């Protein structure tokens, strides 16, 4: 099947072109570019991968959580946690003014928790040792293996037995499922893996059953062909199913976010509409000579025989595009102030656009102004004599179409286009939506029958047709008459093909709602838009004639139109944890007025956005655009109770829970100053101060005490920068040897080591800047109060050439920043008490058991399951 | 019957034959056989009736 051929400037061709799939992202695309004026691939292949979403993976070995650093003795160690190693790093640096980046960090650092805190194990390594089963050291949560080459023998043989201690119980049992173990783990990742497992061994058998019933509901509907094969209930004892994602999607959570109906057309279009390909009416036209085209005079014959340029495809797709699409694809002229036209193509159209669209009774394809067109250029036809004269009486009023014509008076004022009634177009005494029976989408249940025809074309005709032929044979527009009539067939193909696509392809969730579908024209009379926003595509004169002559063959069907439901309940599921979140966070509002800067809903939804999926991001940034939102939207749909449950939803939940405690994410607010000391230890005894394994840090392991302390407030330290006197006073305080405590805002910190002198910069650091040096004369000095604060660990080394007062300095040096955090990321450890750390349960699968994703296999709904009963 | 295994679950097909066949047998003997000729040592079962 290949197109008619067009012209291309001037030379004829007939390949397809682009998808009509493609085609039609480009064109709204285009249009919202225009809108704030004051690639396509990419997207799509975007939308595709969410196909394949995974929130979870099987992994060999457990990620270790504990390592051990070497202070050059062998008598102890640090014991150092590797996930607030990771977890200080997650987020960027937090401002005293930038809310914005505070809970994208939040969020950031909350998405990362929940990533690390997902894992399965599959098939961990084991030994036999004397008859019993000891998992390999590898699988455990530790790693030691540059302790060993400086222990001694005793404690090398500890260890080892240590190491062998680690039996699993029930490993010497027969032909059992599953083993456990004893292992290491951090408390917030073994937290999100013990809901995950919980959330496992829960069954959901009915679950997978009504998912299947539902798919061949839908199939129902969507002509897929029936397998012979009906579903058994069925459960294998070797395997173990998981299902992420619940089939049946309620369509409130993916309608009720605000200004989404541009982002839901958008979806559909991309998920379901298919390609196609346009054919002339009669074929290989472009063989036949052109005098046997052209046959008489006439606009009618002027326009007969041209050929179409290859732009004017492009409207031709446009004017179809905007016929499946009833109410939300709307059609305009397109009118050029420096261009001019053959005035015969103008009448042809004017003529055409009568028969070819639709307007006023349920809905309408064009704008009043494009009905007024339209009316104005059939008044110039039919008063255009050509070819032979008429009598013709004119009414009282101005307005076009207001006469009676022809030896039997015919009325033509009922072609006036009124969207009361629909008298002019083809909804005129003609019913077109209706409802027969429920629908597999509930909030979608009308059907669309243009001309009034249905699937279950010679001789049908509708009354608007009817009065066209009879108002011009009245006219004494005989010529074109016989033409008009011989069209009848393709023109109920056309229609009749445009109904099939529209009532059985572009049926989704995502297709507008019967209410807000019948609200549409009420709406546009109105002229003051609500709850709904339709888009506007401009079209050329000369592009109704030729999409009059034009159909539309469905070659190919959508290449997605199988997997819709996956992605519709991914999109969902997002949808639902980002509303969660964005509850979330209005909580933490609540909870920390006082430590917390401000709050604003633009905010929170601009954070929330940030860190998604990157088709969701594009497609609801470009709705967004369309149209704006305000802060009553956001209050108005961060409170309404649908949600989609998923696995998704469960662990977002235990991650916010798990993360309440905000210390867990590396903010605190309990930083201090102090000037201290930088020990100089005695080096008497070389190997006496080697065994002992000194170490200093600006860590406070206790808080101090409740006096000595001033608090300083973010308003105060600027009150006082304002003043000037900040570093006198500061100064001042701290040769009084009293502590501050720079509370009321959350600060970012870092964890570093060193075994050198650490560089000037972090040992002198503050925890603001304070700036006096200027000539700007405004301002004054300039105070950043919240600044990065950096945890440092110092490792003395010390050789056999150093003497005992080696590191006596003529004059102290001084250090600052001080701080209390509660946890105990840093420990020293004795080396007999580096296994005590295993004391997390495990359990894993075996290699026999084979775990697989039933939502791969709920792929398509083929399969009947059994008399529901 | 039959039954067989895609992906993960399980399935089943169940059919009725269409065409089923009416016969007649008529016992033909002759002198030379034996009386026990006509006896297998083990039956032989037939299943449809109509």
């Amino acid at each position: 099947i290949k197109t008619t051929p067009y012209l291309e400037g001037d030379v004829l061709s007939s390949d397809s072109g682009p998808l009509l799939s493609v085609f039609a992202l480009q064109e709204i695309m285009q249009k919202v570019r225009q809108v704030q004026a004051d690639d396509v691939q990419k997207i799509l292949d975007d939308i595709k991968a969410l196909a394949a979403e995974q929130v979870y993976k099987i992994v060999k070995v457990p990620s270790i959580s504990f390592r051990h650093i070497v202070m050059q003795s062998r008598d102890r160690v640090l014991r150092v946690d590797t996930y607030y190693e990771e977890m200080s790093q997650v987020g960027d640096v937090i401002t005293e003014d930038e809310p914005e980046k505070f809970y994208s960090t939040i969020i950031k650092k909350v998405r990362f928790i929940r990533g690390k805190g997902s894992f399965i194990l599959h098939d961990i390594p084991t030994r036999d040792h004397r008859g019993m089963e000891v998992a390999e050291p590898e699988v455990l949560g530790v790693e030691f293996k540059n302790v060993l080459p400086v222990l001694t023998a005793e404690h090398r043989a500890m260890i080892q037995n240590a190491l062998d201690g680690s039996i699993i119980e029930n490993g010497n049992v027969a032909t059992r499922d599953v083993d456990v173990f004893i292992g290491a783990c951090s408390e917030p990742v073994y937290r999100i893996y013990n809901r995950l497992q919980g959330y496992i061994e829960a069954v959901q058998l009915q679950e997978l059953r009504n998912s299947i019933g539902w798919l061949e509901r839908l199939g129902h509907r969507k002509r897929i062909t029936y397998s012979q094969e009906v579903l058994t209930d069925f459960r294998r004892q070797d395997t173990i199913w998981v299902l992420a994602l619940q089939l049946p999607v309620n369509p409130q959570v993916v309608w009720d976010v605000p200004r989404s109906s541009i982002a839901n057309l958008i979806m559909n279009i991309a998920t379901c509409l298919p390609t196609g390909e346009y054919i002339a009416p009669n074929p290989r036209i472009s063989s036949i000579t052109l005098t046997q085209r052209i046959t008489t005079t006439g606009p009618f014959a002027i326009l007969t025989g041209s050929t179409p340029t290859a732009q004017q495809l492009n409207d031709v797709r446009k004017i179809y595009l905007a016929l499946m699409f009833p109410g939300q694809i709307i059609l305009d002229l397109k009118i050029d102030p420096g261009e001019r036209m053959d005035p015969a193509v103008r009448m042809v159209a004017g003529v055409v656009g009568h028969l070819l669209f639709t307007a006023g009774g349920r809905f309408t394809n064009l704008t009043q102004n494009m009905a007024r067109q339209l009316d104005i250029a059939l008044n110039d036809y039919l008063l255009y004599m050509y070819n032979t004269r008429v009598q013709v009486n004119y009414g009282p009023t101005g307005e076009p179409l207001d006469f009676q014509i022809g030896r039997n008076q015919y009325d033509c004022n009922v072609f006036r286009a009124d969207f009361a009634t629909g008298t002019g177009y083809n909804g005129w005494a003609t019913i077109d939506v209706e409802y027969r029976e429920p629908a597999p989408y509930v909030h979608a249940q009308r059907y669309i029958r243009y001309c009034g025809i249905d699937s279950r074309g010679i001789g049908m005709t509708y009354h608007c047709y009817n009065e066209m032929l009879r108002m011009l044979v009245a006219a004494g527009k005989d010529s074109e008459a016989a033409y008009f009539r011989s069209m009848l067939p393709f023109h109920m193909v056309r229609f009749a093909r445009i109904n099939q696509i529209i009532n059985e392809d572009l049926h989704s969730v995502f297709s507008l709602p019967d209410d807000m579908f019948n609200a549409l024209l009420p709406d546009l009379i109105a002229g003051a838009h609500q709850n709904a926003d339709p888009v506007v595509l401009d079209v050329s004169w000369i592009s109704l004639w030729f999409a009059f002559n034009r159909s539309f063959e469905p070659t190919h069907r959508n290449e997605m139109l199988e997997v819709a439901p996956l992605i519709e309940s991914v999109y969902a599921s997002e949808l639902s944890v980002m509303k969660v979140d964005m509850r979330h966070l209005s909580l933490m509002q609540r909870r920390f007025p006082d430590v917390l800067i401000q709050a604003r809903p633009s905010h929170f939804w601009k954070a929330v956005l940030n860190d998604s999926p990157e088709a969701v991001k594009a497609v609801m940034n470009l709705s967004h655009s369309h149209n704006f939102i305000n802060i009553r939207d956001m209050m108005r749909w961060v409170m309404l109770p649908s949600l989609q449950p998923s696995l998704k939803l469960a662990l977002e939940e235990e991650a916010w829970a798990a993360a309440n405690d905000f210390e867990d994410l590396m903010l605190t607010d309990q930083v201090y100053m102090h000037r201290d000391m930088l020990p100089e230890p005695r080096l008497d005894d070389i190997e006496r101060f080697r065994q002992e394994g000194f170490y200093y840090t600006n860590m406070l392991e206790a808080p101090p005490e409740i006096d000595r302390v001033v608090q300083y407030t973010y308003e105060i330290a600027r009150l006082q920068a304002n003043m000037g006197q900040f570093r006198a006073a500061l100064r001042r305080i701290m040769d009084d040897d009293d502590w501050v405590r720079f509370g009321g805002v959350l600060r970012t910190v870092r964890v570093k080591f060193y075994d050198a002198r650490p560089p000037d910069d972090v040992l002198q650091g503050l925890p603001f800047s304070y700036d006096t040096n200027e000539r700007g004369g405004l301002a004054y000095a300039t105070i950043k109060y919240a600044t990065e604060t950096t945890i440092f660990y110092l490792i003395y080394n010390v050789e056999f050439s150093n003497t005992p007062d080696s590191l006596v300095l003529i004059n102290p040096t001084y250090t600052m920043t001080k701080v209390f955090i509660n946890k105990r990321i840093v420990e020293r450890v004795r080396v007999g008490q580096i296994l005590a750390v295993l004391n997390r349960r495990f359990v894993a699968y075996k290699g026999k058991m084979r775990i697989m994703d039933i939502t791969q296999s709920l792929k398509m709904g083929t399969k009947l399951a059994a008399p529901t009963v």
